[PDB]
């Protein structure tokens, strides 16, 4: 499923993301945009460490979810990576919350540092009623 901008903004707010651990809704939108373009089925294989990034937030199998094929991986979100490919993003949001509870917070994702950190992210929530 490919989300429309404001549709997603409200979807995230309804799931308790607005200000979760100090992260504004605009920052979550910026992250989702740069990671998957608001697409829930997006995946990316990292041939080097044999891990895969899954879903709207492109969450990695080495540390966050279990796909059974990533060597020596852990499952901190305690979810099958399949849960990160559903149209309904509740599970993906629960896991993104788990990620930001770690030492780096929103900085956990390199894309956020590249395309969102120290930038104007207001555009993502403009006119969404959030």
């Amino acid at each position: 499923k490919g989300f429309e901008r404001c549709e997603l903004a409200r979807t995230l707010k309804r799931l308790g993301m607005d200000g979760y651990r100090g992260i504004s809704l605009a920052n979550w939108m910026c992250l989702a945009k740069w990671e998957s373009g608001y697409n829930t089925r997006a995946t990316n294989y990292n041939a080097g460490d044999r891990s895969t990034d899954y879903g709207i937030f492109q969450i990695n199998s080495r540390y966050w979810c279990n796909d059974g094929k990533t060597p020596g991986a852990v499952n901190a979100c305690h979810l099958s990576c399949s849960a990160l490919l559903q149209d309904n993003i509740a599970d993906a949001v629960a896991c993104a919350k788990r990620v930001v509870r770690d030492p780096q917070g929103i900085r956990a994702w390199v894309a956020w540092r590249n395309r969102c950190q120290n930038r104007d992210v207001r555009q993502y929530v403009q006119g969404c009623g959030v």
